[PDB]
């Protein structure tokens, strides 16, 4: 399933991790209109491009269009798919979603969110948090060997549970809160979590990850849950690793109880994955 | 075909029945409503268990509206479908549903009750058959049909005419439906046509309300410019036929135009039918020959 994405530089990097976690192929990527069109939001000649191209099956605009945009665009595309932000999240909430719950919440914020358009015309568990593009899905591989979302990996003599949970969003559309949180919110029932953090962030912005990756947690009301927190993406580190190691360290038992550990890893280049499944069992043992 | 328990007090046992079979189902057996509700399953225990036990009953209806506490015991003993007069309703508009709004607003409202209830864990024309639950419709629709499909073509003559059996009028719907029901009615006014089925059964007064309400239903719904036949049903069950007709077709013609026509017809006994199927070749006509030169 290809797509095609209209994301801004700055929010490029969320929407492509993004839209390759929804199972879509980036088969393109454009800028944003300066002054976005009216009828089509997206300039109409990039549109009957994208009309006129077999190797695009999805349309994907990383922004919130109003419903004569999809009714426009649609009765132009008229056969392809069309997605903003919000249809986006939606589809990816439904693919980690776990729970009848969850399932229904996602259906009805889409359901009420379509209207409009259509008006205008013993194995324990274990859940890996954390922001998109940290590193969380290619851990969830790495582990797994793999879109299940939900893989038990055989770890010495012990069978553990791994649950890919859906990702901390930033700038959440108040119309799909609630299908956020209860999707989210099926962490609580994870025996342990691990809480994954891109590295290549400054001081500032780890100690506001962390902040803010701990601060969810507590609204969804995570209390007394070991958690272990992955330093990710070591690789592409251009500075020091202890330094940040030992900040990540004792801001999160600052911040939060029980810490198992915080370990450096590199889900790509595999590093201390070795490391990581040995402290993974150390923690199914207990 | 579907089995069903019915649970439904005597004023709208009639209806209920109607309703149920509307939704494809075989009502095998019937009960009143409770005297006083069981405070656990709001049915009777013994008689949920005697029902969970017969295989010739696949799914228990209840004409009522029940709280999420009795879905989720009665469902818990099951293991069968339970439906309230909610769901019930909900199923029949999915039925006749086909267009995508009608199916997201009903999926909706579905999804809004059982959210709660979960969280407490060449050249064819279309002619719509409306009218009220009471008025005989399916009967009618089966009749012109020969029988279930919600919509048939039907054979006339050298023309082929599309039969859509719309969502009855319902009186009295739970405001939380409301807005599906709405737009699954409203789809009647995509019609080329409509065979209004009228209840005769009723006395001078309630007639002329029922007709009224009718109209006033179709005109809410958005119908106006399409050719009406009035067909004044049941005249079997009696004596005073024309002079219920006169009114009907006096008023008919005096509350909407285009009137095509005003026929007496009984759908069981099947008497007239075949001068209906004349009018209705006439209208598929009349129809075809409007936009031509």
């Amino acid at each position: 399933k290809t797509a095609a994405l209209f994301v801004s530089k700055e929010f490029e990097e969320e929407a492509i991790a993004l839209v390759e976690g929804a199972n879509y192929k980036v088969t393109s990527i454009y800028k944003l209109p300066k002054s976005p069109n009216v009828k089509f939001y997206i300039q109409y000649d990039k549109l009957q491009q994208i009309k006129n191209d077999e190797e695009i099956s999805t349309l994907i605009i990383f922004e919130q269009l109003k419903p004569r945009h999809f009714i426009n665009i649609r009765r132009e595309l008229k056969g392809k798919e069309v997605l903003d932000k919000i249809l986006l999240l939606l589809e990816i909430f439904a693919l980690h979603a776990g729970s009848k719950e969850a399932k229904m919440q996602i259906e009805l914020a889409r359901l009420k969110y379509e209207l409009p358009i259509i008006k205008e015309t013993n194995i324990p568990s274990i859940g890996i948090v954390g922001y998109t593009n940290s590193g969380k899905t290619s851990l969830f591989n790495s582990l797994t060997g793999l879109s299940p979302k939900r893989y038990a990996i055989p770890i010495n003599n012990r069978k553990i549970m791994l649950v890919d949970t859906v990702p901390f969003i930033r700038g959440i559309p108040p119309q799909i809160v609630d299908a956020f949180f209860v999707t989210l919110s099926e962490a609580k029932y994870s025996d342990a979590l691990i809480l994954v953090i891109d590295s290549t962030f400054s001081e500032n912005l780890l100690i506001e990850t962390l902040q803010s990756s701990f601060e969810i947690l507590r609204e969804i009301g995570v209390s007394g849950k070991p958690i272990l927190v992955t330093l990710n993406k070591i690789d592409k580190i251009n500075g020091d690793l202890y330094k940040k190691l030992d900040l990540v360290e004792k801001l999160s038992k600052e911040l939060y109880s029980p810490i198992f550990d915080v370990i450096p890893i590199s889900a790509l280049k595999r590093t201390n994955l070795e490391l990581l499944r040995d402290k993974i069992y150390q923690l199914a043992t207990q």
